[PDB]
């Protein structure tokens, strides 16, 4: 069926002072939007050339499905992703970080290196490796949605996630979204990754 | 389903330019690989896309554009070579002194690209309708061409040519032009023209 803008779980200027209501407004009414009205005329499209057997036609809608469908993925779990309550990792998630990066000082050191170090636009991701059992931490150019392990934080270093507030200083930005983690829906995703 | 299409000639009509045992292997082994893993493709994107997973029918989009462009590829491949080819049609000839200045110089540059490739790849001429000029382009891979008409093809993955030419692609690459199917391309070139 058809792909619906979700609602933000807290209004537009919740997470102030660590994203401005300008942000978060653009950002998922113009930002989002855009990804989810075009997601749907792409995967028309896509449905079309596979049921009229145009496979060169079907090869050539990809990247816009990548790009629309991944903005989808992405901005609908980075939206879960952030609280201004978030509370602090589960017994099991934080014993887990423990074992894979040393602490969580470390694992949010690393992430936000490698985050603020994209070239262009992209996302930083801590995610979880289900056949190898094991934290791990990656970059993702553009819209491309983490694969091979189940995201589990998400963090936006596309500059309109960050300009309007923060102009080119990216580091104090990726820096200051720990504040707002949401260690509770974290948690949750930690859990469903290892069921 | 996708099928493999038969070859327009024997396994064996293309020699001394490309040998019995590449055509063979090449259609037999390779062709029909790529069109029976796009059948099994196709179908793993359909349960993805059906059920609702995105996220899984985007990570099924490199194994689509590999097998299907693979499947593509070829199959103008083997319209695109003959024993007796013919020359270019006069139209097509026009076109060819219009945009490259003689066939000579079509055949270095589009060869030069082709012997080029890091690793596995196509050479393409091509028609471009929104600047109706002919164009040289190269693909990684299996890509299809894309944004302009293909009208001759020469593979340059190393089972195109190797157990004849081993590491001597260059030569592969040259000798092609012997077989190019004019007939086919020139048909093609019409096509693209309407
Ligand atoms: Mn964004
Ligand atoms: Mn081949």
């Amino acid at each position: 069926m058809k792909h619906t803008l979700p609602d933000l779980p807290f209004d537009y200027a919740d997470l102030e002072p660590v994203i401005s209501h300008e942000i978060m407004q653009l950002h998922h009414q113009k930002h989002h939007a855009t990804y989810v009205n075009n997601l749907n005329q792409i995967e028309e499209k896509l449905h079309e050339a596979v049921s009229k057997g145009n496979l060169k036609e079907a090869i050539a809608l990809q990247p816009a499905l990548k790009f629309n469908g991944g903005g989808h993925i992405n901005h609908s779990i980075f939206w879960t992703n952030l609280a201004k309550d978030g509370g602090e990792p589960s017994k099991e998630l934080m014993d887990t970080i423990k074992r894979d990066f040393g602490s969580l000082d470390n694992l949010q050191k690393r992430l936000s290196d490698i985050t603020i170090a994209v070239q262009g636009s992209g996302w930083g991701w801590l995610g979880y490796c289900k056949k190898d059992k094991i934290l791990k931490i990656a970059t993702c150019a553009n819209q491309d949605p983490l694969e091979g392990m189940v995201p589990l934080f998400g963090i936006d270093v596309w500059e309109h996630a960050y300009y309007l507030q923060y102009k080119n200083v990216r580091p104090d930005y990726v820096h200051a979204i720990w504040k707002i983690a949401n260690w509770k829906n974290i948690s949750e995703r930690f859990a469903n990754a290892r069921q």
